[PDB]
């Protein structure tokens, strides 16, 4: 089997893509938030404390008539940014772009924190990192791909972000047409739960490739690109006017600047991040002040690559016994 569904920007900056979901029995269409860097399907529902929903879509399992109450299961989750949800569970029908799993646990949230409710157009999570991730407790849960993955034709996915535009999550197959050249794979690391791999450098502009290790994580859920201050500073350097801000929280620029590119390297091959996919906008409506799509994982404890990378490739998770990662330009 095979799936092939559109992810879209949920707004005008792609601050993260939305990709249809059916749930249920009659379905039930939710737009999740597709999240290699997390292992948890949540969905706001039926159960979620009324004020802290605003507009999104609700799954409700009792309209379902294959959805199941799985007993004593609940989950919890906190991300990277101080996110968090948590909720009882449901194992139910999901299909993504034609690709259905029976018996997927569907996590339906009690609670969400703020910045879930102010996402309107956020209707839940659907997170394809390592299933060793899942919160669901006493019973560890399996990932839509993880279910999904022998009946696949081949046991990948792809994620084809578009650039302030559409694209595509393909399940179990490699679109030949949506990449020029070839792809490079590149080794992972399930150490973490994460498609944690390693950069072989970077170059800022024009400039020169600078051969240097840089390991960190392909993350869909994570709007920007994090990256060791030191490599953060040097593209910074290349803008006049840039610095980073305490107050506002990273670097910022003047938004009359022109950006350059950032090139990563996977192997021996480069992909170029040209310069307008870095730029996040004014910091408040009508500041002359931008937000840079590039900043320092130092608070962190890990690099990541999220969509201002992503976006600029096409990328394969090969999720085959000894897992890797694949890029191509595109
Ligand atoms: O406060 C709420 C949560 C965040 C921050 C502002 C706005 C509403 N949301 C933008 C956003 C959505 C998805 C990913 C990244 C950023």
């Amino acid at each position: 089997s095979t799936g092939s569904a559109t992810t879209t920007p949920i707004d005008s900056l792609d601050d993260a893509y939305i990709t249809p979901v059916q749930i249920g029995t009659p379905a039930q269409t939710l737009n999740l938030d597709f999240d290699t860097g997390s292992s948890d399907l949540w969905v706001f529902s039926s159960e979620t404390t009324a004020s802290e929903v605003d507009g999104q879509t609700i799954y409700t399992p009792s309209k379902s008539t294959t959805a199941k109450l799985l007993s004593g299961a609940t989950w919890s989750i906190s991300y990277g940014d101080g996110s968090s949800s948590s909720g009882d569970v449901y194992t139910d029908t999901v299909s993504v772009g034609g690709l259905t799993v029976t018996g997927q646990a569907v996590e339906s949230a009690k609670k969400v924190s703020s910045s879930f409710t102010e996402d309107s157009t956020i209707d839940g999570l659907l997170g394809l990192a390592f299933s060793t991730l899942n919160t669901v407790s006493p019973t560890q849960q399996k990932t839509f791909f993880d279910n999904a993955k022998a009946s696949l034709d081949s046991p990948v996915f792809t994620a084809d972000l578009g650039y302030h535009a559409p694209g595509t999550y393909n399940f179990g197959f490699i679109d030949t047409t949506a990449y020029t050249g070839s792809i490079t794979y590149t080794a992972v690391s399930t150490k973490q739960g994460f498609w944690e791999w390693t950069s072989t450098g970077y170059a800022v502009g024009s400039g020169t490739f600078k051969s240097t290790s840089i390991d960190g994580i392909a993350d869909t859920g994570t709007t920007l690109l994090y990256l060791p201050a030191t490599v953060v500073s040097a593209y910074w350097a290349q803008v006049s006017g840039a610095k980073s801000s305490s107050s506002v929280g990273g670097y910022v620029f003047p938004c009359s600047a022109t950006l350059p590119s950032f090139t990563f390297g996977v192997g021996s091959a480069r992909i170029v991040i040209p310069g307008d996919y870095i730029d996040f906008g004014p910091i408040s409506t009508g500041s002359s002040s931008c937000f840079g799509g590039i900043q320092s994982s130092a608070g962190i404890g890990i690099n990541i690559f999220g969509d201002v990378a992503l976006k600029a490739a096409f990328v394969v998770f090969n999720g085959a016994t000894t897992p890797t990662l694949g890029f191509a330009s595109k």
